[PDB]
């Protein structure tokens, strides 16, 4: 079933950041510069993972169910600007005494994920491995650096690095359990599917714009080409 | 020592190599436009280890060698062609029916991994963890579809997967091979690390001028942009 390559899908999600967070171990701490390379280039491969892996596949979906004139890229972008609007509703809801500001930053990262898991599960969820697998791969590619950077940024505030790098693969648990609720909110209509890939899209377009907010300006972009570049190579190639 | 570095450098080069090769088991074939975007990709990452990895790490090393002028300057530019004038021997010295034609698309595979391997040990004849090992992952990132493209080029011109898997494979053994031979010429003097940091980054353009050849060509420019841009973020973070 279609659940299966998305649970295989979030799984990769977790062993990634996993892996990120493990590589935190051996640096402790990183330069101010290199973190915000990391995070540029994961913002690149999100900004262009909605883009090329969801927003497009999305509208050729929506396209071949209800035709080739603009009701197709009007649910496409209902979908989406629901999905801004669902993180937009969360982060007003939801708060992010050193015990309590660890606490603000883990759900600051919980939130940040929970997207990411939504968009492997609906990327699998008509079984297209070619929507779904170069989706997953940029996810997976973009965990690593973030699970680094993640349990680097926990150490930061206070925590030793082995509770720090635990939270950090945590953390990553969240992957397949958007993975599942991707799935799901996906399979219950026709429309359902380009609608979710809009609202994935557009919950993490929103993310991406919520925490690219953080000199250290010349590096981040350079690592935001890369990331957007390097997923366009994967969209040719897959 | 300097060898241990370069050693486990070369080591994964080959691994990286095996990888793609043993990813050609699966696919057996794949699309012309997806063979020459990996190509680019693979360019691109070269075109930057070169530039960002071997000459200007190599111009400082000479700076500091025989000072700021144009003697550094010199060295590694004069290391640099003579890379190219090296590559440029071979190729010609260097032949490159079906048994003989797989003969020579192998001395081929041969002659292009010849200088990678080189680099790698050259990045790793100081010691210098921050020149060997942002080369080296480059070389190991760019050394997959590399593998995978091997393999299945072997397989197209009439191997059977398996044959043309094993010697991908053993194609990857050439890396660790230049990795010994890059550490040895790099040695020998002060002036040998520059002259060698030119001499790799020469044959390496070489090899990509002379490969880069292969419609089929905005496909391949995505990839060379992604494998260009990924390597600036390498140099970067690392």
């Amino acid at each position: 079933v279609h659940v299966g390559y998305a649970v295989l899908g979030g799984a990769a999600g977790f062993a990634a950041t996993a892996l990120g967070a493990l590589m935190a171990l051996g640096l402790r701490a990183i330069s101010a510069r290199t973190q915000d390379a990391m995070l540029g280039f994961a913002a690149g491969m999100m900004l262009a993972a909605s883009a090329f892996s969801l927003i497009l596949p999305g509208l050729d979906a929506a396209g071949t169910i209800v035709g080739p004139g603009p009701a197709a890229a009007a649910v496409v972008a209902l979908g989406l600007g629901l999905g801004v609007l669902l993180m937009l509703g969360l982060d007003y809801f939801t708060p992010h005494a050193r015990v309590n500001r660890v606490w603000l930053f883990v759900l600051t990262i919980i939130l940040h994920n929970l997207p990411e898991g939504m968009a492997i599960g609906v990327s699998f969820a008509t079984g297209d491995l070619r929507i779904g697998l170069p989706l997953t791969s940029a996810i997976a590619i973009q965990d690593v650096p973030e699970g680094l950077a993640v349990a680097l940024a926990l150490r930061a505030v206070g925590l030793p690095i082995g509770r720090a790098v635990l939270v950090a693969v945590a953390s990553g648990l969240m992957e397949p359990l958007g993975a599942l609720v991707g799935v799901g909110i996906s399979s219950g209509f026709a429309l359902a599917y380009p609608i979710s890939m809009g609202l994935a899209a557009g919950a993490m377009i929103f993310v991406v714009s919520h925490e690219v907010i953080p000199g250290h300006e010349t590096t981040a972009t350079v690592g935001l080409m890369a990331g957007f570049a390097l997923m366009m190579f994967l969209d040719t190639a897959l």
